[PDB]
RNA sequence: UUUUUUUUUUUUUUUUUUUUUUUUUUUUUUUUUU
């Protein structure tokens, strides 16, 4: 049991598990509470392993099913060792990523459906975020199956965060990488303050931010509607000189060949097309 | 105003003909128009 916090490295743990499958010739189950993070694991598993065979399993789309290396949902896995299927004798080790989203309602009754029909020959690996309730999961699962399972945390976050908070064109610094507030700043800011953003509130910022060689930047804003106002308030503003946009041109252009041509011409991918040429989207 | 994609089961034909069932009897010479 690995819990340790964003950004540690956790996901070496499973890559090391396919590894010694392969070496061994045995099975590896990968399964998430999300099916969108499927797609993601698997595009990312295919292009790190060449020797070893990957497959899908979703409610959409089946791809290699007889390879040694399966991604799929947990519902499938259920309905899979309700039927009976004899590739289970083969599987060594079954991997559970993102477990701390599996508390909901819908989702706990089959995570512990599939825990508990699972064969003993099976090793479990799990995979996980820094959660109060870690080792209730733990002894539970050791308990059911008596089995040795090791409880592994990480002390801190490898990479350290800041918080500022941002007033009249400048940056304050308000509590650092050691998570101690700084009242000073704070009643700084509280100084010089004395609604909503403006028409001239983003260009101010992407400026600022862009000298600072701190460009990569992700905006979070509650409303589906206020997104599309802000990326249109910036303008007269890009990010690809030559042949960035050629390859993005290139690219899309690719991508979208698997739609009918009438289905083209929507309004949305002519705007999300002309937004890409100058790296905003939304 | 963020957040929300749900859809159950089955595999490759029973063996020996046509028959296919009820109310009681008689007597000695051609041809046409009459
Ligand atoms: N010991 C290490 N030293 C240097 N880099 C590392 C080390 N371990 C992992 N990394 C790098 O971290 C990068 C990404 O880390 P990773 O995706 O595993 O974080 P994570 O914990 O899985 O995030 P999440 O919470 O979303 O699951 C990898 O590209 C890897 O190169």
């Amino acid at each position: 049991f690995v819990a340790a916090h964003t950004s540690a490295g956790k996901t070496v743990v499973a890559e090391y598990a396919i590894a010694m499958a392969h070496r061994n010739m045995t099975k590896t189950i990968y399964t998430s509470p999300i099916k969108a993070l499927s797609n993601q694991k698997f595009r990312d598993f295919k292009e790190t392993f060449d020797d070893v065979n990957i497959g899908l399993i979703t409610g959409d789309v089946q791809i290699n099913p007889d390879a040694n290396c399966l991604i799929m949902t947990t519902e499938i896995l259920r309905s899979m060792l309700y039927r009976g299927a004899d590739l289970i004798r083969d599987v060594e080790f079954v991997i559970f990523d993102q477990v701390h989203y599996v508390n909901d309602q819908d989702r706990g009754v089959v995570w512990e459906e599939v825990i508990i029909m699972l064969p003993q020959h099976v090793k479990f690996i799990l995979l996980s975020a820094t959660v109060p309730n870690t080792y209730e999961f733990a002894n539970w699962i050791g308990r059911t199956k008596q089995k040795n399972i090791y409880v592994i945390s990480t002390p801190k976050r490898p990479v350290p965060l800041e918080i500022n908070i941002w007033a009249k064109k400048e940056l304050i610094p308000v509590i650092n990488q050691n998570s101690e507030f700084l009242e000073a700043n704070f009643r700084k800011h509280k100084e010089i303050l004395n609604d909503g953003p403006s028409k001239k509130t983003w260009p101010e910022i992407v400026n600022y931010l862009r000298k600072r060689e701190l460009l990569p930047m992700v905006v979070f804003v509650f409303s589906k509607k206020r997104c599309e106002e802000y990326a249109d308030w910036l303008e007269g503003i890009n990010f690809c000189n030559n042949k960035e946009k050629s390859q993005i041109h290139m690219f899309i252009e690719k991508s979208i060949t698997r739609l009918k041509k009438e289905d083209r011409d929507l309004p949305q991918i002519l705007k999300t097309r002309s937004l890409l040429e100058r790296g905003i989207a939304v």
